[PDB]
């Protein structure tokens, strides 16, 4: 029983637009912040790589559907490129080519019995909107609503699973470093918090828009995808446990407390620590933006499920480190990783499968057991089809998730592997491979070929259980 997926549980795979599509300036698509970063700042990216072509999924979407069908995916999570649909960011111009492209992909998926799950925003902001300041500028919340309206109107008759945003914990960090994630702006502890504030507002507007303009007719569900690492106390002390709770609230709670709790607002520890630190450093005003009571009420409850992106764990101990000002310093935890944990091809990613079960329980307890859809989980290597590390990563994480479901009563409703195929891994270029399908980036045809992990995942999806040879 503990090895069997619930009957209604949805299994599949995931991608994101900039990471796979290419066709960066084709047929009316406007420029986004990742076009800008990779073109203007190739020194920020391994190999000076760009997403100009990537997997060429703009042209090769039928091949993506073919491999999803081979895999036996029930659901395909993909993102829509804002600047492909609205090249100017604002909704004055709708690019029919972009509408046609996503309709073509959606229709191809449905014709092959695969359900689309659409992420509206997976990091590729139109440059025209970044030029207003991007996410720190609250005007983007209305722009986001208008973008979502176009998506719901055009695609919502066939798409019943939506994520407003993918992992704003990461993309807010594009406003906390001059050399990091797009748009690579150095306003740590200030602009990243403003970005988070706008995103939360935007998410809430999009959810209310769905309620007001689309839900009665379309009958779908709207969530948000949040990335969170498990944070394990470095020792069993109360003080180290406090530091790990700080971590959860500063990383997951920053977004999830306003939306998924009955109280709403930011977590108290976030408000209080930032207020204190801001005062001690001489600011008249806290660096953390505030919600009014009306805004708190508007934002809380804006969810039909919680998307979780889970990859790894950290150790946390009591203390403070990091630069002043910064979110890490404000969070009041000292983070490390255990040397004993198995490694990947990504410095940040260690294999800690039991951390997944711990995190699912933390979420259950904090947010009253919301329906949780695992929108990303996966593992990097540098190449190869006999990807034993990836196979082990998936079988262990899926076992831990199944224990969370069956033993712990966590309402997990679906799981999409990150990623369907090797793709453009942001600042790591094509150097780190997360796919279950390999892609030859030196071959203009970009063939997708199954790794051992794709074969094992297909077996899991077909049998709806963890095969005996992978059980404890
Ligand atoms: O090495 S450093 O410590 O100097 C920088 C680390 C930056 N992290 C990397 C991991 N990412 C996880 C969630 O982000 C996910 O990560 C996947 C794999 O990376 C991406 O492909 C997906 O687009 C994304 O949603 C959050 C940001
Ligand atoms: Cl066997
Ligand atoms: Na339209």
């Amino acid at each position: 029983t503990v090895y069997t997926f619930p009957d209604e549980f949805k299994l599949g795979a995931a991608t994101a637009s900039y990471q796979i599509e290419g066709a960066w300036d084709e047929n009316g698509k406007g420029p986004n912040i990742w076009d800008t970063l990779t073109h203007e700042h190739p020194d920020y990216v391994v190999d000076g790589a760009t997403g100009d072509i990537a997997d060429d999924s703009y042209h090769l979407y039928k091949e993506d559907v073919k491999i999803l069908k081979e895999l036996g995916a029930q659901v395909y999570r993909f993102s829509i490129s804002w600047a492909r649909v609205l090249p100017e960011g604002h909704d004055n111009i709708v690019n029919q080519d972009g509408i046609d492209y996503y309709n073509n992909l959606i229709n191809e998926l449905l014709a092959n019995g695969i359900e689309p799950m659409v992420t509206m925003y997976h990091w590729d902001l139109p440059q025209a909107l970044q030029d207003l300041g991007g996410w720190p500028n609250l005007v983007l919340a209305k722009y986001s609503e208008n973008y979502a309206r176009v998506l719901f109107k055009n695609f919502g008759d066939r798409v019943k699973l939506w994520l407003t945003f993918n992992d704003p914990l990461t993309f807010m960090d594009g406003y906390a470093s001059e050399i990091g994630m797009a748009p690579s702006i150095n306003t740590p502890g200030i602009g990243d918090y403003l970005a988070a504030h706008t995103v939360i507002h935007a998410h809430a507007r999009i959810y209310h828009l769905y309620d007001q303009e689309f839900r009665a007719e379309q009958g779908g569900k709207v969530g948000i995808s949040l990335n969170i690492n498990w944070c394990e106390p470095a020792t069993n002390s109360a003080e180290d446990r406090a530091s790990c709770e700080n971590y959860q609230q500063f990383n997951l709670g920053l977004y999830a407390h306003p939306i998924f709790t009955e109280e709403g607002d930011y977590p108290a520890v976030l408000k209080d620590r930032v207020s204190r630190n801001s005062a001690d450093e001489g600011y008249t005003d806290s660096r953390l933006p505030q919600f009014t009571a009306e805004e708190v009420e508007y934002i809380r409850g804006t969810h039909d499920f919680l998307g979780i992106n889970f990859y790894t764990a950290l150790l946390g101990k009591s203390g403070v480190e990091g630069y002043e000002p910064s979110r890490y310093r404000d969070s009041g935890v000292i983070l490390t990783q255990d040397a004993a944990w198995p490694i990947s091809a990504s410095s940040w990613l260690k294999v800690v499968p039991w951390g997944f079960r711990k995190e699912l329980n933390w979420i259950k307890n904090e947010y009253n057991n919301p329906p949780v859809f695992i929108t990303e989980n996966g593992f990097s290597d540098y190449g190869g089809l006999n990807d034993t590390g990836r196979v082990h990563y998936y079988t262990e994480h899926l076992k831990e998730m199944l224990k969370a479901i069956h033993e712990d009563g966590v309402n997990v409703i679906g799981y999409t592997a990150w990623s369907l195929m090797d793709n453009f891994e942001w600042l790591r270029g094509y150097s780190e491979k997360f796919g279950i399908y390999a892609v030859d980036f030196e071959d203009p045809a970009r063939p997708r070929i199954p790794k051992e992990s794709a074969k094992v995942l297909a077996e899991i999806m077909n049998t709806r259980k963890i095969p005996e040879r992978f059980r404890d």
